[PDB]
């Protein structure tokens, strides 16, 4: 099965308690990854609650980074909001 979230509910996860963001229509919960991110947490918090696909691809993450990102996927963006 697959869980779908709307932009409306995703935007609510941008506080000290929860940090979600969208990348290529997938929703990631990076709450616990903020302090481990080699790129720092400020760059993630700034994109929280929205689509950060361009900024993500702009930096050109390595293969290993993309493999690791999969562990943080909690669902996908609802088809109606794409
Ligand atoms: C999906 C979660 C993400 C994972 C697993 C992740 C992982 C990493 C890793 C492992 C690196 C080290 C370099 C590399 O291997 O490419 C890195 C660097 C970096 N990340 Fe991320 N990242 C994520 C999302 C993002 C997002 C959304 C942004 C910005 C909007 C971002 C901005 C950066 C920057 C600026 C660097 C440093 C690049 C440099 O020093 O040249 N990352 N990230």
């Amino acid at each position: 099965a697959v869980k779908y979230y709307t932009l409306e509910e995703i935007q609510k996860h941008n506080n000290s308690k929860s940090t979600w963001l969208i990348l290529h229509y997938k929703v990631y919960d990076l709450t616990k990854f903020l302090e481990e991110h080699p790129g720092g947490e400020e760059v993630l918090r700034e994109q929280a609650g929205g689509d950060a696909t361009e900024n993500y691809e702009d930096v050109g993450h390595s293969t290993d980074a993309r493999e690791l990102s999969k562990t943080f996927i909690i669902g996908e963006l609802h088809p109606d909001d794409r």
